[PDB]
Order: C-alpha cells, then sequence, then structure tokens
C-alpha cells in the first residue's frame, strides 16, 4: 500500500528530501520527522511538543500545535492531506 | 475530524452497533475492536494476532493476518477504506 500526498504536503515532503509522488506511510512519517527537526518547530524544553502555528505544516494539519505522542491525531491530520 | 467509511468498512461497523455514516478515528477503532473480538478473529494462544483470511476484514485490509501492535499498518489499512 502506497499513499499519494496532496500537492502542498508533497511540496513540504520534497523540501526535506523526498523524490516521488507516492510513499509508504513509513516514508511519510520519516519526512515529517525530518521537517519538524530541520525547522526546529519543537519546544526545546518539552521536545515532544511541536509548534507549527507559524508554518505551512500548521496550515496543512489544521492545528497550531500537537505532541508526537498523539499518534491517532497525527495519523488523522495526515489522512486529510492524502489523495 | 470526521471520517467516512467506504461501504464495506461501513458494513463491518454497522454490524457491531454503529449507525452513523461518519465517525471519529476514536470510534472507528472502537467498533473494529468490537468486531474482531466479538467474532474471535484473534488467536486464543498469542492474542495480539488477528486472523482474517476467512473474514470480511481480510478482504478490506488485504492481509491474511496482522498484529494489533502494528499501529502504522492498521492506520494505513484503514485509510484505504475511508473517504
Ligand atoms: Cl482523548
Amino acid at each position: 500500500t502506497l499513499v499519494r500526498p496532496k500537492p502542498l504536503l508533497l511540496k513540504l515532503l520534497k523540501s526535506v528530501g523526498a523524490q516521488k509522488d507516492t510513499y509508504t506511510m513509513k516514508e511519510v512519517l520519516f519526512y515529517l520527522g525530518q521537517y519538524i527537526m530541520t525547522k526546529r518547530l519543537y519546544d526545546e524544553k518539552q521536545q515532544h511538543i511541536v509548534y507549527c502555528s507559524n508554518d505551512l505544516l500548521g496550515d496543512l494539519f489544521g492545528v497550531p500545535s500537537f505532541s508526537v505522542k498523539e499518534h491517532r491525531k497525527i495519523y488523522t491530520m495526515i489522512y486529510r492531506n492524502l489523495v
């Protein structure tokens, strides 16, 4: 099973090194984690909290922040950005 | 965020009490639990394994079995049966 990111999440994925149109969900998480890392969107002191409120990811996901421990919310926010 | 099961997952969900045409991921997972557990698709001896080769569920997931601890696979198999 491969998934097809909608266009804006595609651009987001490519900006940290993804190359195709379709990905396993594992590839999508990998690039999501790279993106949050390289952009430093996490709290320094509570590293599992992501502030994405000023960022394209907050727009795509629909939320101004979340924690990486909210797996179900993260999967749901991803679904919205899949064709 | 409301998801909308395609017709087969809907059938599965209805058969274990769901009424709506739309659900939270929270609910979708609950009913699915209900489904597996009320038909005893899981192995008695190693209970994290669900065997669905002889069941409606194997047809919608596309696997002969899966393990409840494989969350990424579960969400992925679920997205293909959603809008
Ligand atoms: Cl909750």
